[PDB]
């Protein structure tokens, strides 16, 4: 596994140096496409320039939605994610991850819309989710049965299991939970809220990196 982090807040030089010196050198950094009050700080072009200046890949996340039900709703989410990605200058054939928290309602139609709406934009669909708690895994597997391209195109960032944050050199073997059907489970959030720095810790399959900016 390749090691990285994610954060609700902007990557300033101060936060990068905290991570670099207290945890390890992140190869990727999960960040949010838009501002959600009390929840996430959005990306800016200036921040992307800095992240890339460190040789770190941006892992973009769309989280301006609180439920993941319905085809039309999934289309709106995808269209908004792409709008923000373009505004930020994220190039085509890069992943955009939908933030599906474990307590959200989720259905197969929403997942289908996320995937299908993204395809002609050139962005690739990502799904951040917990395959072990809540509706995601069944919704995903139904979507795959209905259209195998869900499994071909989508990349999953799994939020389980969660043994806890570590320094990079202490990270566990790559072992994310997966849904019980075909998937590309290429990212794993193995710990949340590291406390020495206000970040979560992740591991990835190296195929991820070619789909990050």
């Amino acid at each position: 596994g390749i090691w990285g982090v994610d954060s609700a807040q902007v990557v300033t030089d101060q936060l990068f140096q905290c991570v670099r010196t207290e945890l390890g050198y992140p190869k990727f950094w999960g960040r949010y496409l838009s501002e959600v009050p009390n929840v996430s700080e959005g990306l800016t072009r200036d921040e992307i320039v800095r992240i890339r200046n460190y040789g770190v890949k941006v892992l973009p996340i769309y989280n301006a939605f609180r439920e993941a039900v319905g085809y039309a709703n999934g289309q709106v989410a995808a269209r908004n994610a792409v709008f923000h990605a373009r505004r930020l200058g994220i190039p085509k054939n890069k992943l955009l991850f939908a933030n599906i928290e474990d307590f959200f309602a989720v259905d197969a139609a929403w997942i289908a819309a996320w995937v299908e709406t993204l395809y002609p934009t050139g962005y690739r669909p990502g799904l951040y989710a917990d395959p072990t708690k809540g509706d995601f895994a069944a919704a995903y597997c139904e979507a795959v049965s209905r259209n195998n391209q869900v499994a071909v195109q989508a990349v999953i960032w799994s939020a389980a299991p969660r043994p806890g944050t570590t320094k990079e050199q202490k990270a566990p073997r790559y072992q994310p939970a997966a849904p019980p059907c075909s998937a590309n489970v290429w990212v794993w959030q193995y710990g949340r809220d590291a406390e020495v720095c206000p970040v979560d810790t992740n591991l990835a399959d190296r195929r991820l990196l070619d789909f990050l900016y």
